[PDB]
């Protein structure tokens, strides 16, 4: 059996598996009331992607797709209607046995970013060169009209009338446009995929700590916003290139438990351990929320495979 | 002598490390008179950063400051004086031993992005976003002197002394005046001063060989073009090869493109030691290439080894 391997990464060059952001810091929330289900950034210890997962950073909250029509809407702003397909441009198959298209936002919020376009068309006279336009644009993933496992979401934009019926279409994902309560922003809310109403199907199981004392250790980053007041954050319970190196490796997981040890380069010594679960995620032994505070030059270290009866030194 | 390998991912498991996008296409241009000289993307096969590289997708071509002031322009939008940091926060020290910061855009064009601000003072800080536009043919562009200039539409809502962050999107036009070229290097200190700590050029040094590349389609804000950004290796080698450190065994790596559901080798490429690929091919354009393609490592060459003509 191959053996089992985390890559060399200090928490300055990990990135967040759930939006496109740097990892910030790692954190705790032991008093969660939530069952945290994510479905970005899900990937067991031998290779398995599961929910909406997939392997590029540039993917995780993308979208690509054709706006059919400016759409009504009671929000404020102009609403578009666009189709979309799976990020390599093949039709989206409800059929697969997925949540979603791979890359779907997994939480409630108003995401913040730019929509932009590339007619299919050509000009002779522009040396056979397309058309292009890219504005702000919001995609409220609470939202009715939210329905990628149906192959179409809506989106709006300040902009009023500058997006093209009929044409190429990508989101890219910057932030949040609000944390007000009126934008229900909650990380760990699932969408619903196939919209108002509707049962979601095919999810990545939630997580939880089972041994007494124990809670989820994630990986942090801080969100931007459009506007307002705010700091928020997303927490990833692996960041996206644990995901990309357990899909490579597939190393057969030989117990349910790996322990893992952070590490300081410099001094060497070990800072704190944690048990990594076999469906992709980490607990420790502690008894507080808020960031764990150690250098960003730490790492995860694997060091043996234990079990479910492994008691973790205090943090 | 750990093995040399690359990860085994397909071109849709593949992503730009010149800007953040999917890898479209394996492209070549033999006629390409430019000197190849790019700055991200550069990694030995030993695992050696060279140029502006950095490890974060995130990273690339990113930058993280604060404002210092207000310039009107003379006809149309409002430009802001930006103090760059490092991408972890701290102070960028000219002295060390790169030509800008780390992940420090590597051609010249305006780059289109989000200029985004959470202030440090408060319970709640306040936030704003806005559309931004960066010129790195600028003379205002000085990232190894530790400033730059963004431009807006909008006219007033940028703080000032406040932690800011540019997230890259696209560019803003490829029209003459905007000054595209995605083999001219910025200069990173103004004008008249050269460029230094470069990663070096990169060409083949073989008749009938030319450069293959990695090329993504890179989105615009407005006006017509369909423009590209080519990378010498994807940012998934870049991580892997930094992880990995193995010990080149000779200058040159011989490459296998492999479809893995017929276990067929569709064509061959050099990998230099520096970390770029060379092919025998005598056209430009995309490589038609079955989906489900990657490279595999088959051995050590050298540069006197004629690669199967594709
Ligand atoms: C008030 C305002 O800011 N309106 C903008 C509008 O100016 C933008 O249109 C672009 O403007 C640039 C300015 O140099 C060029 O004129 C672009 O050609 C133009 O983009 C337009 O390009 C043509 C080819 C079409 O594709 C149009 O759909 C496209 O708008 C636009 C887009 O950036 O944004 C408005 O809000």
């Amino acid at each position: 059996s191959k053996p089992f391997t985390l890559p060399i990464l200090t928490l300055g060059e990990l990135t967040n598996s759930r939006f496109p952001l740097p990892i910030d810091v790692l954190y705790t929330n032991p008093n969660e009331s939530a069952i945290v289900q994510c479905q970005n950034g899900r990937c067991t210890l031998d290779g398995e992607l599961q929910g909406t997962t997939q392997l590029l950073p540039t993917g995780i909250c993308a979208f690509r797709g054709k706006v059919t029509q400016q759409v009504q809407d009671e929000h404020r702003g102009t609403h578009w209607n666009m189709t979309v397909t799976n990020l390599n441009g093949t039709p989206f198959d409800p059929t697969e046995d997925v949540p979603a298209p791979l890359g779907t936002p997994d939480f409630s919020g108003q995401i913040y970013g730019v929509i932009s376009q590339r007619n299919t068309n050509t000009v002779p006279g522009e040396g056979n060169l397309p058309a292009n336009r890219a504005h702000e644009a919001v995609i409220a993933t609470y939202s009715p009209k939210f329905t990628p496992k149906l192959g179409n979401i809506q989106f709006s934009t300040w902009e009023t009338q500058d997006v093209s019926s009929g044409q190429p279409t990508k989101f890219t994902p910057v932030g949040l446009a609000s944390v007000d309560a009126n934008s229900h922003f909650d990380q760990w809310t699932l969408p619903s995929y196939s919209g108002a109403l509707t049962l979601n199907m095919n999810l990545a199981p939630s997580v939880a700590p089972v041994f007494p004392g124990e809670c989820l250790l994630f990986f942090r980053s801080f969100i931007p916003l459009k506007g307002g007041y705010g700091n928020p954050a997303i927490d990833c319970l692996m960041p996206q290139e644990w995901v990309q190196h357990l899909y490579q490796e597939s190393a057969p997981s030989l117990s349910d438990v790996a322990l893992v040890r952070y590490v300081n380069p410099e001094t060497g010594r070990t800072l704190f351990e944690a048990k990594l679960h076999r469906n992709g995620f980490l607990t420790v032994a502690r008894n507080s929320a808020g960031p764990v505070v150690a250098p960003t030059n730490g790492y995860f270290r694997f060091d043996s495979w234990v079990n479910q009866f492994y008691t973790l030194a205090p943090m």
